[PDB]
DNA sequence: GATACTAGATAG
């Protein structure tokens, strides 16, 4: 009922994945909606991946290790500082000292809200200063009310009465996406399968292999797998001899897309790049695997993302089965989505259906669209911000 | 003790 002045912080630092995907289009949600937005983050720790999105035009970084001043005069130029990330473990004394006395000099007219974009308890350990930042906000919210950071780590600070955690959903503004990518169902190249991910075991990347060089391969099928970058985790995938052709970002005209080639590894990605070769590939891979604990509503950008931008969009199953429409809770499964449902148990129904579509591209379009606005209905940013917002301010 | 989950050093 009234436009106020907001800062989004990232304090551990911008990472260009999830987290700097919801700020950003946390950002565009308050501009449109009449709000001024300063999108403030901490430089201490840099990243690979720091350009997958475009925010250098106007994102401000700061050095909170010796920049205490700067930092404190724009967390302090708000109505309500939201923060989306803490220092990581590995930032240095000064870094993670300076960021606790910024939660001690936040003026009391600002209303604190922090978000938490984190899974698994392993990763939750990583942070240095979550649990000032959580007794510091006067707003909290995480993806699931049966995930770790509630049922454990809110255990651990609160075993005098502890903060409501609300449970939100990482929206994004789905037609600016779809009105910009989408294409006819000429353009699209039905032989085409293109996975996106990281390197990280419940991300799919295993299944994907495995469905390649048992039936998209065998069948004259391309795979790409874009966004696999050699972390650690990635020596897994040496030990198993798993055949692969990695490409730097910068060689990627040099691809071998046709039949008989093995899994097409690209590096890491720019996200409006990886959009447009997404809206003329025939399918989309997005096998996220989760845990039910971890499951409420919550779906992920590189799911959003292949609904739309005009692909067939196939995620994993059991995660359709725990995760609920954000209109009636029920099932993602048990609606007429479009959706193409993964089974690891079955990879030969879930290629069948790739067959069908594969064929007669009335249906492939019929598809497409049930697919589209069921992604928009469960969580575009025109209802999950306005859902966010509310709780913000009332 | 089996098992998920979590880019870096360095030279051009
Ligand atoms: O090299 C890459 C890799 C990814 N992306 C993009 O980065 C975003 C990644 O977001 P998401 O698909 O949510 O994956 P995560 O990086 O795992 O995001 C984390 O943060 C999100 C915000 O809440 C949560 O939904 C996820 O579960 C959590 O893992 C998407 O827009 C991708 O298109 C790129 O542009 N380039």
């Amino acid at each position: 009922m009234g436009s106020m002045r907001i800062c989004i912080f990232m304090a551990r630092g911008l990472e260009g994945c999830g987290v700097t995907k919801f700020s950003l289009e946390q950002r565009d949600w308050f501009i449109k909606n009449g709000h001024e937005v300063t999108l403030v983050y901490a430089k201490d720790k840099s990243f690979t991946r720091t350009s997958s999105h475009d925010h250098k035009s106007f994102s401000i970084p700061v050095i909170l290790a010796k920049e205490y001043d700067k930092a404190l005069k724009l967390v302090n130029d708000c109505d309500i500082l939201i923060i989306n990330s803490v220092p990581a473990t590995s930032v240095q004394e000064a870094t993670i000292n300076n960021y606790k006395k910024l939660l001690d000099n936040i003026k009391p007219s600002i209303r604190v809200v922090v978000y938490q974009h984190d899974h698994s308890v392993l990763s939750l350990r990583r942070n240095l200063g979550l649990e000032e930042t959580v007794r510091r906000a006067d707003v909290i919210f995480s993806h699931s009310d049966n995930g770790d950071f509630n049922k454990v780590l809110m255990k651990e600070w609160y075993p005098e009465e502890a903060p409501t955690v609300y449970n939100f959903q990482p929206p994004m503004d789905i037609v600016k996406v779809r009105s910009t990518y989408w294409k006819d169902v000429s353009e699209i190249n039905m032989n085409i399968n293109r996975w996106i991910g990281r390197t990280t075991t419940w991300k799919g990347f295993y299944q994907m292999f495995d469905f390649h060089e048992k039936f998209l391969k065998p069948a004259g099928k391309s795979t790409v797998m874009e966004g696999l970058e050699r972390s650690p985790a990635f020596i897994a995938i040496k030990e198993k001899g798993i055949p692969y052709e990695y490409y730097g970002n910068r060689e990627i005209d040099k691809m071998n897309l046709a039949p008989n080639q093995p899994a097409q590894i690209l590096d890491c990605y720019i996200n409006s790049e990886m959009l447009e070769r997404m809206s003329k590939s025939g399918f989309g891979y997005q096998l996220s695997k989760l845990n039910q604990k971890y499951l409420q509503r919550s779906l992920e950008y590189t799911h959003l993302e292949l609904g739309a931008c005009g692909t067939i969009p196939v995620f994993w199953k059991s995660t359709g089965e725990n995760l609920k429409f954000r209109v009636d809770n029920t099932p993602l499964t048990s609606h007429d989505s479009g959706i193409i449902w993964f089974d690891e148990n079955d990879m030969e129904s879930t290629f069948e259906r790739i067959k069908e579509l594969s064929s007669d591209r009335a249906l492939y379009d019929r598809e497409r669209e049930k697919a589209y606005e069921f992604l928009y209905q469960h969580q575009d940013s025109s209802f999950c911000f306005k859902e966010q917002f509310d709780i913000i301010t009332k």
